[PDB]
C-alpha cells in the first residue's frame, strides 16, 4: 500500500527515497507505482518543450514551463540548456575549439571535480567511426578526451549484467546478475525483466559505486531512471542537482539511454533507421555539455561516455531448435536466445540426465550453430561458472544465431533484426569508452580494455577506496592525467629451495626406466654450470614468478629450461624456457620414447612414479618443457626428468604434443623468438582461484599425484619484433591460454582430423589474460623487467582475441 495522498511540492527527484507508505518523488517512484498524486504535474512538466526561442528571452517566469528562459533561470538552476546560446549570444559547446583542460576550473565550494557517467545501451564500438557524421558532440568528446577503439563487455553481453559490472567492478558470477532471466534455488525465487522481483536487493551483490561513494561520505545522484522519464528531463534533473548547495550537491551522477539498443533490436545494428537514434543521442550529449557550460562546469566535470554492449544481426530464420536434437524436450526448461541455459523442468524427476542431454547436443549436425558445455568447461576467460544461478548446462551460441526449445516458442512467444548476449570476444558485441575532463588525458588514444576495470578508475576519479573487485587497480592509470593509484607488487610468501645433488639413483624405486647409461672435464665443467643457473638469463627473462601462498618448492635449473617444482603437488608450478627464431625442432629418438629419469636433486618421497601411470589405465603423462625443443642431444636427457613430468589424458596429449612440436616453433618464427612459461592449473570448484590440495577431486590412481583441470602457457616476446625475445629493450607482447585438461576432445567437432585442422582453433577459444592465470595459480609474473609497473599491469590484463580488426 502507498498512501499517494502526500505531495511532491518542493521534493521533485529528491535524493533519498522515503519509506512506504509515504508517497515518493524520487526518479524511480514511477517504476514502483508509488509516486505522490502530483508527481506528473510538478515533476514532469513539458509545457513549451525543451529549447529557448528568441521570443522567450527575458520572459516572465511561468512555473508551468518545462524549462525557463526568464532572467532568473541561472540563479534558479533551471534554464533550458540552450538558454545562453539563444538569449545571450553564446556559442554551443560543440562549436568551441577544444582546449586542453590542464587543471580543474571549478566554481567556489566545489571540493572535487564531479563525475558524470553517460551510459548508452547497445552502443556498438564501430558506431564511433560509422556514425561519426551524425554525432558531432560525441566525436568532440572522443577526439578531445581519452578514448579506446573499443571496450570489452563481460559475458553474457546483456544489459543488466554489463551495467552492474560497470557499477561494481565484478564479474556477473560474483555480483549475481548472471542473465536477464534467473532462478535462484536458495531463495526459490525468479528474476525477470518485467516485474517487481528484479527490485529486490538480494539479487544485487557486491558494492556498487553509489554505495561506495555514500559510505565514504561522497554524495551520489540516483543512477536509475524510470522508462517514461524523457531524456531531456533526465539531463535537466542532473543539471538542477548540480546547482544544489555544497553540503547537499552530489559528486557522482549517471544518465542512461535505452537507445540505440531499442531501435537496434528492430532494425539491426546498421539498419537505415539507426541514423536517427544516433542523432538523438548526440543531441542529448549536446544538451548536457551546453548545460555544464552555462553552469561554468564544462572544464570542471569528468564525463564518461560508456556503452554496456554492441548489437549483432540476428533474425528469426537463424534459430536452432532443441526439438531437432532431443526427444525428451518437455522435461527441460530452457533460458533461450543468444546463449542457452538448461535445467530440469522438475526437481522430483530423477530420470532427467545432464550427461545424455549434453551428448545429444554435441556435434550432431554438420553446420551446428551452438556448442553445449558443462559450465565448468566453458573458456576460463568468460568467468561464467561460480554462481548457483548459472545452470550446469550451457549453450554457447554462434554470433548471428538464436537457440530455442521448439519452433512454437519463436512464432508464438519476423519480430526482430538485432540482438546481443554472445561471447564477449565477438567484434559486434564490443562497445565504447570515452573519458573527457580535467582528470582524463588530452587527445589520447588508449588500447581496448575490459569494462570490469572501470569501477577502480571511477573510485580514483572521486577519491574513493574501491571495494574488493575484479579490476586490476593500476592497469588503467594510463587513462589519467592525475589521481593515479600507485600500485606495488605483492610480497612473495614462499621462498624457494635451491637443491643440489642429494640422492643416489639406486634410492629411487619409481618403476621408471631410461636407456641413458650410454655414458671429460670439457663437458662436465659445463653440466655443472647449467645445473647452477648459468643459462638462467636466457630462459628466465622477467624474473622468477613469485609464489603468493605458503608452500614448499624448489628451483631447478637446466641447460634449456628452469622450473619451480612443488614438493606438495609433485610437479612444477611453472616451467620457463626461451625458443629463439633460429631454434630447431628435433624428434624424440626411438630408444627414448618411454624414458623417465629420477632427479637426484629431489627426494623419492617428493617425486612422481611411473608405476602409478602404468596402473592408471585412463591417465598417461606429458612434459612441460618439450623434448622436441632440446638444444642438443645431451640436453634432451634433462627433458625426461621425472620432475618435468605431468599427468595428461591421452586425448589431451594429442593437443599438447601438437602445441609443443609444431606451434611453439611457429610462434618463435613469427615473433622473433618467444619465452614460454607453462604449468598446471587446479580449479575443481570452478571459482577461478587456485585450489588448495584438499580441494583436489582426482589423483592418478593409487598415488598422491593430483590431476590438473587445466594447463596454461604464457608466451612473451618483444613488441618490436625486430628485436629478439631474449634481447628486448622496450615493451613486451604476450599471448596466453588456459586449455582444459579433458579426457575426450568432444569440444572439438573436427578432432578426428589432423591436429593442424583443429588444435590451434581450440587454443584460440581458450585464450586468456596473464591475470587469469595468476588467480588460478597464486603466482605473480613479470617481477623483473625494465618496464613501469603500471605498464606491466596493462600487459597482464591483455587478452589476445583472434578476432579480425574492428
Ligand atoms: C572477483 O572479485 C571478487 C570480490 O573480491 C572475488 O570474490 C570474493 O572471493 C572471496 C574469496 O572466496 C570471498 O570470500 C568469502 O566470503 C564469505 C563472506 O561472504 C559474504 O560477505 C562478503 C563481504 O561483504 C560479500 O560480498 C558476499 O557476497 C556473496 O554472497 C551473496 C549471497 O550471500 C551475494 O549477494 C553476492 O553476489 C556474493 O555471491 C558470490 O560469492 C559467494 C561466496 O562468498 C559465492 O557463493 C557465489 O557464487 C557468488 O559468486 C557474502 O555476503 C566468507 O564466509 C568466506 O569464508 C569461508 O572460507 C574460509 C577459507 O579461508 C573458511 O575457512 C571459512 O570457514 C568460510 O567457510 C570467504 O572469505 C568473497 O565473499 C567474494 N566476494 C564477492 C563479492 O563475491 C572473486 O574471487 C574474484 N574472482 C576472481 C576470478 O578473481
Ligand atoms: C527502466 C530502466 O531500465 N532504467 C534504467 C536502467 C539502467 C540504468 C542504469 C545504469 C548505470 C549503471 C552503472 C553505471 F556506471 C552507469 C549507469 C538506469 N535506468
Ligand atoms: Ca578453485
Ligand atoms: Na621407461
Ligand atoms: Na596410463
Ligand atoms: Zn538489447
Amino acid at each position: 500500500w502507498t498512501a499517494t495522498s502526500g505531495s511532491c511540492k518542493g521534493r521533485c527527484f529528491e535524493l533519498q527515497e522515503v519509506g512506504p507508505p509515504d508517497c515518493r518523488c524520487d526518479n524511480l517512484c514511477k517504476s514502483y507505482s508509488s509516486c505522490c498524486h502530483d508527481f506528473d504535474e510538478l515533476c514532469l512538466k513539458t509545457a513549451r518543450g525543451w529549447e529557448c526561442t528568441k521570443d522567450r528571452c527575458g520572459e516572465v517566469r511561468n512555473e508551468e514551463n518545462a524549462c525557463h528562459c526568464s532572467e532568473d533561470c541561472l540563479s534558479r538552476g533551471d534554464c533550458c540548456t540552450n538558454y545562453q546560446v539563444v538569449c545571450k549570444g553564446e556559442s554551443h559547446w560543440v562549436d568551441d575549439d577544444c582546449e586542453e583542460i590542464k587543471v580543474p576550473e571549478c566554481p567556489a565550494g566545489f571540493v572535487r571535480p564531479p563525475l558524470i557517467i553517460f551510459s548508452v545501451d547497445g552502443f556498438r564500438a564501430s558506431y564511433m567511426k560509422k556514425g561519426s557524421k551524425v554525432m558531432p558532440n560525441i566525436e568532440k568528446l572522443r577526439s578531445c578526451g581519452t578514448h579506446a577503439p573499443y571496450m570489452r563487455p563481460v559475458y553474457p553481453t546483456k544489459t543488466f549484467p554489463n551495467l552492474y559490472t560497470l557499477a561494481t567492478g565484478l564479474y556477473p558470477e560474483s555480483h549475481g546478475i548472471v542473465g536477464n532471466s534467473m532462478y535462484d534455488p536458495v531463495f526459490d525465487a525468479s528474476f525477470h525483466l518485467r516485474g517487481r522481483e528484479k527490485f529486490n536487493h538480494r539479487w544485487w551483490g557486491g558494492q556498487p559505486l553509489w554505495i561506495t561513494a555514500t559510505k565514504q561520505g561522497v554524495r551520489a545522484g540516483t543512477f536509475f531512471w524510470s522508462v517514461s522519464i524523457p531524456h531531456e528531463r533526465r539531463i535537466l534533473t542532473i543539471l538542477q542537482w548540480l546547482s544544489l548547495p555544497d553540503n547537499e550537491r552530489p559528486s557522482v551522477y549517471a544518465f542512461y539511454s535505452e537507445q540505440p539498443d531499442f531501435s537496434g533490436h528492430k532494425y539491426g545494428p546498421f539498419g537505415p533507421e539507426m541514423t536517427n537514434p544516433l542523432r538523438e543521442i548526440d543531441k542529448t550529449v549536446g544538451q548536457l555539455m551546453d548545460g555544464l557550460k552555462q553552469l561554468r562546469l564544462h572544464r570542471c566535470v569528468n564525463v564518461i561516455f560508456v556503452g554496456d554492449h554492441g548489437m549483432e544481426d540476428v533474425t528469426c530464420d537463424r534459430t536452432e531448435f532443441l526439438s531437432n536434437y532431443l526427444t525428451n524436450v518437455d522435461d527441460i526448461t530452457l533460458v533461450p536466445g543468444t546463449l542457452g541455459r538448461i535445467r530440469a523442468k522438475s526437481i522430483n524427476n530423477s530420470k532427467y540426465d545432464p550427461k545424455t542431454i549434453i551428448a545429444a547436443l554435441t556435434c550432431k549436425k554438420p553446420d551446428q550453430h551452438f556448442k553445449p558445455y558443462m559450465k565448468q568447461h566453458l573458456p576460463k576467460r568468460l568467468h561464467y561458472a561460480n554462481n548457483r544461478r548459472i545452470e550446469d548446462i550451457h549453450l554457447l551460441v554462434d554470433r548471428r544465431w538464436h537457440v530455442a526449445r521448439k519452433p512454437l516458442d519463436v512464432y508464438k512467444k519476423c519480430f526482430f533484426q538485432g540482438d546481443h548476449g554472445f561471447d564477449n570476444k565477438v567484434n559486434s558485441m564490443q562497445t565504447v569508452f570515452v573519458g573527457y575532463g580535467p582528470t582524463f588525458k588530452y587527445r589520447t588514444k588508449v588500447p581496448p580494455f575490459e569494462n570490469i576495470e572501470l569501477y577502480n578508475v571511477m573510485c580514483d576519479l572521486l577519491g574513493l577506496k574501491p571495494a574488493p573487485n575484479n579490476g586490476t587497480h593500476g592497469s588503467l592509470n594510463h587513462l589519467l592525467r592525475t589521481n593515479t593509484f600507485r600500485p606495488t607488487m605483492p610480497d612473495e610468501v614462499s621462498r624457494p629451495n635451491y637443491p643440489g645433488i642429494m640422492y643416489l639413483q639406486s634410492e629411487f624405486d619409481l618403476g621408471c626406466t631410461c636407456d641413458d647409461k650410454v655414458e671429460n672435464k670439457l663437458e662436465e665443467l659445463n653440466k655443472r654450470l647449467h645445473t647452477k643457473g648459468s643459462t638462467k638469463e636466457r630462459h628466465l627473462l622477467y624474473g622468477r614468478p613469485a609464489v603468493l601462498y605458503r608452500t614448499s618448492y624448489d628451483i631447478l635449473y637446466h641447460t634449456d629450461f628452469e622450473s619451480g617444482y612443488s614438493e606438495i603437488f609433485l610437479m612444477p608450478l611453472w616451467t620457463s624456457y626461451t625458443i629463439s627464431k633460429q631454434a630447431e625442432v628435433s624428434s624424440i629418438p626411438e630408444h627414448l620414447t618411454n624414458c623417465v629419469r629420477p632427479d637426484v636433486r629431489v627426494s623419492p618421497g617428493f617425486s612422481q612414479n611411473c608405476l602409478a601411470y602404468k596402473n592408471d589405465k585412463q591417465m598417461s603423462y606429458g612434459f612441460l618443457f618439450p623434448p622436441y625443443l632440446s638444444s642438443s642431444p645431451e640436453a634432451k636427457y634433462d627433458a625426461f626428468l621425472v620432475t618435468n613430468m605431468v599427468p595428461m589424458y591421452p586425448a589431451f596429449k594429442r593437443v599438447w604434443a601438437y602445441f609443443q612440436r609444431v606451434l611453439v616453433k611457429k610462434y618463435a618464427s613469427e615473433r622473433n623468438g618467444v619465452n614460454v612459461i607453462s604449468g598446471p592449473i587446479f580449479d575443481y570448484n570452478y571459482d577461478g582461484l587456485r585450489d588448495t590440495e584438499d580441494e583436489i577431486k582426482q589423483y592418478v590412481e593409487g598415488s598422491s599425484i593430483p590431476v590438473p583441470t587445466h594447463y596454461y602457457s604464457i608466451i612473451t616476446s618483444c613488441l618490436d619484433f625486430t628485436q629478439p625475445a631474449d634481447k628486448c629493450d622496450g615493451p613486451l607482447s604476450v599471448s596466453s591460454f588456459i586449455l582444459p585438461h579433458r579426457p575426450d576432445n568432444d569440444e572439438s567437432c573436427n578432432s578426428s582430423e589432423d591436429e593442424s585442422k583443429w588444435v590451434e582453433e581450440l587454443m584460440k577459444m581458450h585464450t586468456a589474460r596473464v591475470r587469469d592465470i595468476e588467480h588460478l595459480t597464486g603466482l605473480d609474473f613479470y617481477r623483473k623487467t625494465s618496464r613501469s609497473y603500471s605498464e606491466i599491469l596493462t600487459l597482464k590484463t591483455y587478452l589476445h582475441t583472434y578476432e579480425s580488426e574492428i
